[PDB]
């Protein structure tokens, strides 16, 4: 009977890293964890079925587009777990023009069945200021106002998630610097 | 079935207007959804079984069967749907005495399955202010703090409902005097 | 109908004797609701077992190993609310060291079916120095913010269970020297 860990966030908070350097600090102690990344699980299926042109260009596809290719990383995702303690690093909600579509709706919250979700945050401007010093991507960098309403709805969708599976609901916070104290603290969740 | 929206909103904030007014632009545009508002929806309930009169004493009534009465509502709503995309102006919860009724409970929300959810917000004061305004209601006179606490809940529910039934929640600020833009952005997320 | 009303609020806010004084005013005026404690209840179920030599540590246990407690106390309570009407004190949320663990999951309410979920509310000053001044226990002190923070997401939760069950959700606020506010405001929705 494995563990099934959730770990979201919004974009440029810092989910993965931490997420990433829990595990590594595990793998040497002795558990496991997987590294699925929900959101790349529909992109081994996207540019293999041509919607996206990259990581960047599937959120601004069509809600009938993306909610297709979800309910199938949903049960593939859950295989996975028949295997190892699985982290799915995933998204609360999505921002998205049609408005914040959750990241797992019911039916992909009974393939998956978390034992624990993770809602990783900090404040707008210090996720702002992280969002420009990533070279690596391309960040909206809009105003702290959206990411504290994200931020909002993120929990409240998050806790129907615990209500729904009876996932606990974990708040990491994770500040600039003090990104040790969110490892170490996703680590006392993950163990 | 087909596309199906649910608009919501404490009263005052004015979601009503901003629905009326895009779907009158819609249909000028050849394309046609449908006003509903389900607050009438269920009065035709009320008379045809004489159990209140006024369209007042159903969130003050008799708290056995209410639901009866928005039970039915939403599965009429049901099949007006796979005939034609509906736009459904609502609540997402309504404060009655014994606290906010989810305007949406578990089954309606599934008899029916909106692919968009709409939350019109703005300030107490203008909500406020706009009720003061609004001399076609018996209105109330609450303040502020209370105001701010039912669009609280309500955003709880809206994101209740977005997990239950994958819907994208938009939230769409609906300022004094500025009416076009929260009709503009309702439309863009009809299309 | 036989009425299910659940009582929530965080420990400290004084949930407890708001019912009890509700009640005997009630119980010496013709109903006596049964008064039942969800972590009395549970907590038989677990001294029984070894599990548990304390109510108060209990919460510190295995988050599974408190869903398994939790659900055969939900379902000794559905029995008890057959032949009685039943008002429930339990949690909107439990404080874990693995996150927010829900107080009634889907399956939980189900059971029960709450007509009325209540939350019990102050500010997180005055619930600070309940806990000082409680000879009765040993309580954990803990900060402002984290008060906030559980009494946000209990929100979500409340509200959760309103959307599933179709129960309806009563904000409660216990200020200092104000029990009687509460325990009169409870009846008129508890009768
Ligand atoms: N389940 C779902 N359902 C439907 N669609 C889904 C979905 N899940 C995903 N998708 C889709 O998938 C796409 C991809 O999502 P998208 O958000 O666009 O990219 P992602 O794969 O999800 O990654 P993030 O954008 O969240 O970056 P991150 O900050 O969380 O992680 P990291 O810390 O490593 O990022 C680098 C950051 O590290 C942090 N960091 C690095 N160094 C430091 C430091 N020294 N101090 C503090 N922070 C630091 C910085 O903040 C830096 O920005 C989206 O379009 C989405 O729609
Ligand atoms: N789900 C369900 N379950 C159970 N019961 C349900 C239910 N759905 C409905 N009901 C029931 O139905 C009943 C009431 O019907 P219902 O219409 O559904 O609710 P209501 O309380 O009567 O809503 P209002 O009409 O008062 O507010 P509004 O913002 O929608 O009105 P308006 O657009 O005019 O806006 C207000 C005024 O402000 C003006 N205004 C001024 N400036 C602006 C501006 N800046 N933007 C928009 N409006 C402005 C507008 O012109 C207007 O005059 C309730 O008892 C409820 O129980
Ligand atoms: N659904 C569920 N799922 C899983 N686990 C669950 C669960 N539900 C419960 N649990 C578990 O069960 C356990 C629950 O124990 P629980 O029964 O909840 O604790 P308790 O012994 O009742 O006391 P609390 O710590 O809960 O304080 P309270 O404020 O609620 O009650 P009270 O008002 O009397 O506090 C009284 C004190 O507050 C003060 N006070 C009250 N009102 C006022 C007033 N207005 N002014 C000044 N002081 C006041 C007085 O000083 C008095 O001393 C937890 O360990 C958890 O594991």
């Amino acid at each position: 009977k494995n563990k099934v860990v959730v770990v979201t966030g919004v974009p440029g908070v810092g989910g993965t890293t931490v997420t990433q350097k829990a595990m590594d600090i595990l793998s040497e102690e002795g558990l496991n964890y997987k590294m699925v990344n929900f959101g790349s699980a529909m992109f081994d299926v996207a540019n293999e079925e041509g919607l996206a042109s990259d990581r960047d260009q599937m959120r601004k596809l069509d809600p009938e587009t993306q909610k297709r290719i979800q309910k199938m990383a949903g049960r593939k995702i859950a295989e996975m777990a028949k295997e190892s303690p699985v982290a799915v690093d995933t998204h609360s909600t999505v921002k998205t023009p049609k408005g914040y579509l959750p990241g797992l709706p019911a039916w992909v919250l009974t393939e998956l069945n978390p034992d624990i979700v993770i809602v990783v945050e900090t404040d707008g401007d210090e996720i702002l200021m992280r969002r420009l010093s990533d070279e690596s991507r391309k960040r909206d960098l809009e105003t702290t106002a959206s990411i504290e309403e994200h931020q909002f709805m993120n929990r409240a969708a998050a806790m129907s998630y615990g209500v729904l599976t009876g996932a606990t609901v974990k708040i990491v916070k994770n500040k600039n610097g003090l990104v040790d104290n969110a490892v170490e603290e996703l680590m006392s969740v993950l163990r």
